[PDB]
DNA sequence: AAAAA
């Protein structure tokens, strides 16, 4: 029996159905364009669980026991099964508003905000948004712009391994005891990703080198003349604080950064201009709270927010990217592996390759 | 406001 969390579901990246979870993913994009939170968390919970599935449905029977399919997601799989397309799918992929969001967004620097705006003052196309010359841009749009093409160009394994050995040798020369892990898609089995994420931490460090370690590694970046765009920002932890109940970012020390990957740099079988633009986030974290920082940055999205509300509604635990509190027990609960925070759940642990 | 798993 499929549970109806995708903490209890091994989603591997061998798709069977992703004829229904494209068209269910595009229409909770669209319910999150539209504000519409209800719609969109249904169509996602829907395209979660099917996800998870070992065989691709074929017919409405093959739905019998499946959780978080509701009437109106019914609907829009016996659609796909009856002509191979979703009509409703469709519609969003031809809506003027929904079509301005995806195309604005997909700018480094550009939200929910000013892609509302640029729509409402009759944009439509990048080009006339980059040449306007009564438009005024943020430091981190101008840089969304000026390496616009590399960002949507996917980064591919050899150019994330690559990427791996730079953090890994700046980080080295400034705490040679620091462990840095690749987080985010990659560390779950995917060959692509927007960006590289990690996760450095050092058991030895004190509390002001290890606020002072993105400061020093990007300034050797930008003296390297590899650092393309930089922002830091600082730890707002609290190390006695009760984890968040919000479904938002983590309070430690992070950097959204644009670095110059050269060519020579990437060992990949196809081995322009030389280098690549590429988008790395790393983020600091106290040693003791490695395991849950890793779990939360390993993602998926969906297995997070499932995470979380598992833990809550089953445990009565509360858990974020910082800590997990037990409130029947009224004590935090150590870890020093994810291992060790699924154990605490009562959860049979998921290899991070599942969690998609 | 936007940058995140
Ligand atoms: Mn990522
Ligand atoms: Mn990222
Ligand atoms: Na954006």
């Amino acid at each position: 029996k499929i549970s109806q969390y995708a903490c209890q579901r091994r989603t591997t990246l061998n798709n069977y159905n992703q004829l229904f979870t494209d068209a269910l993913d595009i229409l909770a994009e669209n319910d999150e364009l539209r504000e519409n939170e209800g719609s969109c968390l249904a169509f996602m919970r829907a395209s979660s669980v099917l996800k998870s599935l070992p065989f691709p449905i074929t017919s409405m029977k093959d739905t019998e026991g499946i959780p978080c399919l509701g009437d109106k997601v019914k609907s829009i799989i016996e659609g796909i099964i009856e002509d191979g397309e979703s009509s409703e799918a469709k519609a969003v992929l031809n809506d003027e508003r929904y079509k301005s969001f995806k195309l604005f967004t997909s700018v480094f620097g550009v939200g929910l905000k000013t892609a509302e705006k640029w729509f409402r003052m009759g944009f439509r196309t990048l080009s006339k948004i980059q040449s306007d010359k009564s438009l005024r841009f943020t430091q981190m749009q101008k840089a969304g712009f000026l390496y616009y093409e590399d960002l949507v160009s996917c980064v591919n394994r050899p150019e994330a391994e690559a990427v791996s050995m730079l953090v890994k040798e700046a980080v080295v020369t400034f705490l040679p005891d620091a462990l840095v892990t690749m987080t985010g898609g990659f560390r779950r089995g995917k060959m692509t990703g927007h960006d590289v994420d990690f996760l450095i931490t050092s058991p030895e460090a004190t509390e002001d080198e290890e606020q002072q370690l993105l400061h020093k590694v990007t300034d050797f970046w930008k003296q390297q003349g590899l650092l393309l765009y930089c922002d830091i920002l600082e730890s707002t932890f609290e190390k006695f604080k009760q984890p968040s109940r919000k479904v938002a970012l983590d309070h430690f020390q992070k950097c959204f950064l644009i670095l110059k990957l050269d060519h020579g740099r990437v060992h990949s079988e196809k081995s322009g201009k030389g280098w690549k633009a590429i988008r790395v986030d790393l983020v600091m974290c106290p040693y003791d709270r490695r395991a849950f920082a890793l779990l939360g940055w390993t993602g998926s999205r969906q297995f997070e927010r499932d995470l979380r509300r598992y833990a809550t509604h089953e445990r009565k635990m509360m858990l974020d990217n910082h800590a997990l509190y037990d409130r029947t027990k009224r004590v935090f609960l150590e870890a020093e592996s994810e291992e060790e925070i699924f154990a605490h759940l009562g959860l049979d642990y998921i290899e991070p390759w599942e969690r998609n």
